[PDB]
């Protein structure tokens, strides 16, 4: 899970970024090419 | 689950960029190829 | 589940962007290409 | 653009799976959220 | 592009997967949040 | 691009998994939260 | 109950406040919320 | 029970206050959230 | 219960403040969030 | 301001009591008796 | 301000009280008796 | 301000109690009885 939160109080600027990522380019908890002979 | 919230105040800029992401080219918990004899 | 909010106060700016994405190119909790014998 | 192609001969078996897939769950050379002031 | 292909001869087996994929879960060259000024 | 090719001659065995992949979970050459001022 | 009383004699002033108050933003003797299972 | 009073005899003065309160801003002898089994 | 009494007899001044207060942001004798099994 | 949520499950009990509350009994941000000369 | 939540996932018992208060009996950022020449 | 939260997971009990506050029978911030000659 995931809670993502922002809050502006007083900001005065040319420019801003803000970035919040969780899974970007991800297998996670993957299971690939598995074999099982019983 | 995601729980996403952004709260503005007092704002003055020439650019702003907010970017909140979570699963962006994910393959989470997935089964990809599976095989089991019996 | 998403629960997105998005509340403004005083704003001034040329240019403003707010993105918010869940799964953007995913197959999350998918089950793809799977072989059980019994 | 997809070729896909599948000759079978002499095959005898309990399963056979084939899985031929392009872009599945995908967003290939997309624009998504672009601004541009002039 | 995608060129797929399978060819089978003699092949004698209790289970068999061939697995052919691209682009699964991908968001290849794409453009995400993007913002210019002029 | 994707050239995928399998050729079976003689072949006899209880599993046998063939597994090909490309840009799985994957953002090759994107652009994610970009920002240029003029 | 209130019993509020007050007399003037001889007074000379610019500025003058009586002020007499009981309950102000009060719940006296106030049941809230309450639960009896039997 | 309240029993307020102010007399006034021989005064002379720029300014006067005479401030009598009682429960401002109170809950005196409440119940609240309360809970019984039986 | 409150009894509050002032009486002025000759009095001379700028400024005067009389203050008698009882029970001010108060909880007396309060039962708040009780819980009783049986 | 005020935000009261509460979301419910799965729940099995014999009592239960939720409280919420902001101003029980208050004079937030109040003036009471002020005297100004000029 | 006040943002009160309160979220149940699995419970199971005989009582169960939950009470969120912010201002009881009070007098928060209250001006009481004030007295100014000029 | 006051941001009060609760979060139940698996829970077995007899008797739970859970109590958040804040300002209880108090005057935080609060003039009381001032007085300026000019």
């Amino acid at each position: 899970d995931a809670e993502f939160r922002h809050d502006s109080g007083y900001e005065v600027h040319h420019q801003k970024l803000v970035f919040f990522a969780e899974d970007v380019g991800s297998n996670k908890g993957a299971i690939i090419g598995l074999m099982v002979g019983g």
